[PDB]
């Protein structure tokens, strides 16, 4: 298939690498020779030792096998602890490119797409890719030279003994697969044909009551008599047949055996002929089996790693995020602008926002209030590009979006809500997260103690430098909000979009979180989600958009005057 | 367990057959004494053969190699033809056995249980638990007699290496275990302890929001760089681990067979040490494996088909018919009486047929009319003692049926139904079913005749003699109901039982049943189950029976003067 093609554009990766797989390759090599030279240690043996009273040739033979065993020990080893070496860096290089591409791809992945099947392909499926790849090499290299080397000795020692068992061996291998597919073939007619007599006993056995009434259990029973009996011959020739399989197969191994042992009785092979001679050539023979099927099985596994490293690339080459606006803005000071934005959720069909008309002023607060599902979020989360409109425009600063770069448009708006994420890191490089280095300590600290979330770091471990996570200490929901709104703070972010909290927290959270976001943060051009009505009644322009569709706009009193649902539902308030 | 106990309950069984049994044994026997002698055969080849110029020796060892293995062939053959004899004769016993006692279990197992389960019984579980013990007994005698011909070879050749190898094996066998369970340990400890640094990574893999919205991508990197390198170097560790696991079994293994070397180097055991001997002994050794673990799971194999079989002795001797009447009654010429006769359904709570006051005069008709499942198929199958009632009388002739055995009751009632059970027999042999030796040919045409049944049996291939079946030539439903009302004629039962068809047939079939059962077969004590009409008001007594008891009793025109349910019943008629 294509899979060669995917270790072509893989290799680039290993390249850097190849010195820890040379050496892995080299004790693998040795490896195998040690092995065959095992092997190779069985003629001496059996030749020169025993026989007679050449005890020297015997004394050595426990120090012989004691070091060829350790040099196979220690170049496995070896060999094992640099080709992980070689898959863990490439594992780590693959895993480095594939995030690195991962972050910046549009944000509708991460929604269609959980994380869970995400982080299974980052780590699960690199993981896999090396160990296929691995296991593969090292089969082939060792299973290769193991066979080399048991061919060089077999031709070596006596090449014509050799010969013949080489010969012969695919011979009696056929010749087995032939006679049992025959007499499978038999045993299958025999299993297909067997359903004709079951029948006749099925039938008798239905009529419970038709033999009671007329009263024939003795007739019943002869009948039975006689499909019992055909049964049973019919069971007779299943396993004759069955049984004289086997015997076969053992009649022609036998025979194989025979004619070596012939073969070698006339004088043209014993030319060089030794019991120990024989003895290697017919363990080396034996011995040979197992590496043949490691070596048909190496290309099913190298195949299915390669599919499976193919679907990874597939998927690393994908689109990223769209980013060809090339102005940059810095403070944004003007207004936002909705108009006639219509949009649909990539992959519904329905539309969740239409034909909108909204005008955000600069440094006034506006407040959109819907039901859940209604499209108040996906306003929020339109303002930051993370969906791009279908049609309309978002004027912002006289100049629409998709004309401006996603970072600068990016750092001139900040997300304080309720639900926020916290990085494994320390407050001060939380605050200050990406910028702690244009940012001092003693800012840091200020924009923390302005958003009344001081109090509660200096009775903390190491209070401004301890080590926060979600997968370490916690903070609780006005914590997460009060640091969340220290870091809008510090920043000093022109647009804010402010998602509120569907729940009133404790009385000292409360009050905190609130003068905080009031006096200090809230002087900004603002877009609160709002859903407790305090916010409402201070909101210089209150919009109600259902549907994605705006109802009515203008002001608390006006809105009230005008009797239209937000009335209703100011009154359910 | 108890398996041992099921097995002395089978032995009887077998005790016939203990000839082929006896037989199977001794080729066993003579099959391993065969292979231990080809393993025998390994000795001269090595030590009086190759080595030296003796031509002889080695000249003889293919035809001596033919004769052990044809030898081999006709002793397996043998074998396995005895005990498949004895595993055939004992099922077949063990099936008769079953199906004699089974045709005398009570009718509901067949109502509740379906015929595939209980064939299977029959068939399946039989066939498995003689081919489960066949098997033990077979693994058990072949294997003991190669274990022990292994054993008494390895002891003659050379007891002095026989007894240092048979000792060092087992502390081998426990020490490769002790040291894989100690590394699989290791192995499961890290593998738990793994479980705390991809956690990480997947916490900044969820905040892909708030890394654009403040344009962290290079710290994220970072981040990602750094987990990635501790993920390397936390597989390593694994890698180091599992890699150092295998080369100390081997490491174990090799010193293991050094030290046989080195016990072999002393004059201690060389007091009889050739290389014949060696090769032998330790080929002797390394095929003594096998014959061990199928020796092991015989008793696994044993115990579970002896379960099998004691489930099926379980069935065997279940409960069957209670017959605990004794008087017997030839041509029943009284009344039918129903007296407060409650019955219920073994299984079903709700009864089905309740206090029910009933006469069926001698000689005259009676129509039970009904729906479908309101009972009026209960007493028919009642008035046989299909099923036991639970309070009240059934007053035939006199007597109650429980003081009568089934036998003459059942000869004295006949069931002539559209549905009808066809053995598989002879025209002259289903008429006179079960009867065959009281009736003559001519009274069997005279029968078929007055039945007007004969027609369309002159226009079969043999006429009286044509093989009828379920699985062969089939008849039409009026066909068998012709040949059931010319069987129930013949026989001349003083009680019927008359389930009417509920679909009208061809205008010929029509006419040859109706002509036959109204002039020639009805003119006894008759119970029908009408569904036309038409029998309905040439009956002498209608009853009309709900789910739960009678309603109204009459005549046609009496209970049409009712203006009954069987008034509105006829309306739609």
């Amino acid at each position: 298939l294509s899979t060669w093609q995917t270790f072509r554009r893989l290799w680039p990766t290993i390249a850097p690498f190849k010195a820890g797989l040379i050496v892995a390759g080299v004790a693998l090599i040795l490896n195998a020779a040690s092995d065959t030279f095992m092997l190779s240690l069985l003629k001496p043996l059996l030749d020169d030792g025993f026989g007679k009273t050449d005890r020297s040739v015997l004394v050595w033979m426990p120090l012989v096998v004691i070091g060829l065993m350790i040099l196979r020990g220690i170049t496995s080893y070896v060999s094992s602890y640099c080709i992980s070496w070689v898959s863990g860096k490439v594992v780590m290089t693959m895993r480095r490119r594939l995030f690195g591409h991962m972050m910046g791809m549009p944000v509708s992945f991460f929604d269609k797409q959980s994380t869970g099947t995400l982080l299974s392909r980052i780590t699960y499926d690199s993981e896999q890719v090396a160990s296929s790849s691995s296991g593969a090499l090292i089969t082939v290299v060792r299973e290769g030279a193991s066979i080399i080397g048991l061919f060089i000795m077999m031709f070596y020692y006596s090449w014509q003994l050799s010969i013949i068992l080489i010969v012969l061996a695919p011979i009696v291998s056929i010749a087995i697969r032939v006679v049992s597919k025959r007499f499978r073939n038999i045993s299958k007619n025999m299993q297909n044909t067997m359903g004709q007599v079951t029948t006749s006993a099925e039938q008798m056995l239905k009529g419970h009551k038709e033999v009671l009434i007329f009263g024939g259990q003795e007739v019943e029973t002869k009948r039975f008599d006689k499909v019992s009996n055909r049964m049973r011959l019919q069971g007779m020739k299943m396993v004759s047949a069955s049984s004289i399989s086997d015997p076969i197969i053992q009649l022609i191994a036998s025979l194989a055996l025979a004619f070596v042992l012939y073969a070698a009785s006339f004088p043209s092979v014993m030319d060089s002929l030794t019991a120990g001679t024989i003895t290697v050539v017919f363990s080396s023979m034996i011995a040979l089996m197992r590496p043949l099927k490691s070596l048909t099985n190496v290309n099913a596994q190298f195949q299915r790693g390669m599919a499976a490293c193919q679907t990874l690339f597939t998927i690393l080459d994908s689109e990223q995020e769209k980013d060809e606006g090339k102005r940059v803005i810095e403070r944004a000071t003007g207004d936002v602008e909705f108009r006639n934005v219509t949009f649909t959720y990539p992959g519904r069909d329905v539309p969740a926002l239409r034909n909108i008309n909204l005008k955000i002023p600069a440094g006034k607060t506006v407040a959109l209030v819907g039901r859940s599902g209604s499209g108040k979020s996906t306003i929020a989360s339109l303002i930051t590009r993370f969906y791009d409109i279908d049609e309309g425009e978002i004027l912002m600063d006289g100049h629409d979006l998709r004309e401006y770069t996603l970072a600068s448009l990016r750092n001139q708006v900040a997300l304080v809500s309720q639900n926020v994420h916290l990085f494994n890191d320390t407050v001060a490089n939380n605050i200050a997260y990406a910028r702690t280095e244009q940012y001092s300590r003693e800012q840091i600290e200020e924009a923390a103690r302005m958003a009344y979330a001081m109090d509660f770091i200096n009775k903390m471990d190491n209070g401004l430098d301890t080590v926060i996570g979600e997968n370490g200490v916690l903070l609780s929901g006005g914590q997460r909000q009060r640091i969340a709104i220290a870091r809008a703070l510090l920043r000093d972010s022109p647009i804010l979009i402010l998602d509120e909290a569907t729940s009133a927290l404790d009385t000292e959270s409360e009050r905190a979180i609130q003068a905080a976001l009031d006096e200090l943060q809230k002087n900004r051009t603002s877009l609160v989600i709002a859903h407790r009505l305090s916010t409402i009644e201070k909101a210089d322009e209150i919009v109600v958009v259902e549907d994605g569709v705006i109802v009515e706009r203008g002001t608390h009193n006006d809105l009230l005057e005008h009797r239209g649902v937000y009335a209703q539902l100011h009154k359910m308030q």
